[PDB]
């Protein structure tokens, strides 16, 4: 698990994500769909989106970043104390999305560039370890559940 100090500083990364949920939300889905875009076949709804202008312009796009970033930010304030929160989402995410854990890798590298890209000389050395470990232990336990439900 995480060292307190090391959760003070998730939490004070995720401050920077706050002042602007939806601009974090979807350049983090951009910064996956582009460079993933086997990721962006999962999702019905962006599946139209040919370019990434497209993507920048889509405003239903933010609002899922949004969602995204709301959902991520309440586990992370749980310090790892997040089973009820995180188990619902492994569960859609394997039965219904049906979305490999690689995904999930996926997106939490997403999320460290999108940090370092917002906020270039302000996201530290311990700030990245913190928030990797963060993402790893949110990432590790929703593979746990997936390994109960036998989804690959
Ligand atoms: C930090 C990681 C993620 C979080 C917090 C997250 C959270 C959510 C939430 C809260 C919803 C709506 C409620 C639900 O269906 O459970 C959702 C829907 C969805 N997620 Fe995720 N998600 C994450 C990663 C991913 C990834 C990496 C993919 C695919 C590559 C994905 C695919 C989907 C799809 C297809 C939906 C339904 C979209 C729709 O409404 O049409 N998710 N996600």
């Amino acid at each position: 698990g995480l060292s307190d100090g090391e959760w003070q500083q998730v939490l004070n990364v995720w401050g920077k994500v706050e002042a602007d949920i939806a601009g974090h939300g979807q350049e983090v889905l951009i910064r996956l769909f582009t460079g993933h875009p086997e990721t962006l076949e999962k999702f019905d709804k962006f599946k139209h989106l040919k370019t990434e202008a497209e993507m920048k312009a889509s405003e239903d796009l933010k609002k899922h970043g949004t969602v995204v970033l709301t959902a991520l930010g309440g586990i992370l304030k749980k310090k790892g104390h997040h089973e009820a929160e995180l188990k619902p989402l492994a569960q859609s995410h394997a039965t219904k999305h049906k979305i490999p854990i690689k995904y999930l890798e996926f997106i939490s590298d997403a999320i460290i560039h999108v940090l370092h890209s917002k906020h270039p000389g302000d996201f530290g050395a311990d700030a990245q370890g913190a928030m990797t470990k963060a993402l790893e232990l949110f990432r590790n336990d929703i593979a746990a559940k997936y390994k109960e439900l036998g989804f690959q």
